């Protein structure tokens, strides 16, 4: 059971042009993610999937493996599918190039879940959040059943707070583990109405009846999207370097 | 493949005490529902499950079959579980006693669905509604997949309208078709967090991993909960004559 980690990293960004190359305690953001992916036990290879040569070069500079992909990919899953045809593996894990504070143990939880159930097509992560945070459409909520299988993903607060005291919210952490066969049949999947309405690609899978199991982890670190969150990550990343005893 | 229709009809109601016995164009509400259930092809028996002697007598007065059930049930589903032990069938259909405008063809669509797929445990109905009607917490929304299997039921507008013109909404019509084995294992199912927060009993089923297929029909008539709805249904059923 070979597993590889693919880190999609595209340069072009509106509010942060060249986001993966941003400096954080003296290292390009893309390098922090790569260094952490390497600490995940059970993974044979780690690749960075990009559509820009400036990113491919920055990756080669620190000795990381980069593979150029097409710029016409409408999603990070389409990019993983292209990488899949060239890089062989039974399990592909998709890590976000913009989340430098990822915990290697969290990825291992995901990988172990995939290995403990050969029939599981896709696996993802989630963590508890308060009702106030669930109110934000920018946050993706997930409701699961007893087997921790996702029932639905939405920007609307689910479950609805009819009896508010009983409601417990889960935030979806955008890291996925895909079985090789799911990626082979992916491009043949049609876009669903819920996917297009919510603008959540993972719903394309649910539309086709593909099961997505969601594992719960602790509150993850803040992702880099806005400069206000960047300073916190730089200070949080810095506070982390001088922390041991 | 034997199928029976059970109509849970308790006497009590917070706004309309004695609801099933309320007169509508000359007949108690329960009679309208019973008469329509009899028009559904492929059904072997129609039963009215009640907790009150007054309702039982009224049913027998018009030629209907009635069964006395316990008064300690909090749901019309638990009332159906009690009936399942007394009335043997492969498929049980649960019709609401307060929806006299039910179309017999809509129940046939549901029954046909159960018969076309022996593996299907539960089936229910739905119809399209506007984005406006969907914003209401009192209306239950459902989102389905390609096989029309329900992904989730919520009072929240789902799918969330990020791209408004792409969003299409479905209202859940509260009629169910249950396979016998589902009802036999019902009392063993634990209440779920989503069920308790949303106050939607069908979520107890989804939490257990039981598939619920949703069939789409045309917009349905209103039920009778409040005295305002009762006058509207009376007006409607009158002009339908
Ligand atoms: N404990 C209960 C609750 C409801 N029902 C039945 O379920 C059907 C409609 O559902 P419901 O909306 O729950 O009826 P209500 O009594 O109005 O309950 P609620 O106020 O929660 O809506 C009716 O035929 C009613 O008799 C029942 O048999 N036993
Ligand atoms: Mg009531």
């Amino acid at each position: 059971s070979k597993a590889v980690i693919v880190i999609p990293a595209r340069y072009g960004s509106s509010r942060l042009p060249g986001k993966p190359l941003l400096d954080i305690v003296g290292k390009p953001m893309i390098q922090h993610v790569y260094e952490r992916a390497l600490q995940v036990a059970g993974v044979a290879e780690v690749w960075v999937a990009t559509d820009d040569p400036r990113v491919e070069q920055a990756v080669q500079a620190f000795g990381g493996k980069a593979i150029m992909t097409r710029n016409d990919h409408e999603s990070g899953t389409d990019r993983l599918v292209e990488v899949m045809h060239k890089v062989e593996a039974d399990i592909y894990i998709n890590l976000q190039g913009d989340e430098p504070m990822i915990r290697p143990r969290d990825v291992e939880t995901l990988l172990q879940g995939m290995r403990d159930d050969p029939a599981l097509p896709v696996a993802t992560l989630c963590h508890a959040i308060s009702a106030a945070e669930a109110a934000e459409p920018s946050t993706v909520k997930v409701v699961v059943n007893t087997r921790q299988d996702a029932l639905y993903f939405s920007r609307s607060p689910i479950p609805y707070p009819r009896n508010a005291e009983k409601a417990r919210y889960l935030k979806h952490v955008g890291i996925y583990a895909y079985r090789r066969d799911v990626l082979q049949n992916y491009s043949q999947l049609p876009e669903s109405m819920p996917e297009q309405a919510e603008s959540l690609e993972q719903l394309r899978l649910m539309n086709a009846g593909i099961n997505i199991r969601t594992f719960e982890v602790a509150a993850t670190g803040p992702g880099v999207d806005t400069p206000a969150c960047l300073e916190k990550v730089r200070a949080l990343m810095a506070q982390e370097l001088a922390e041991n005893a």
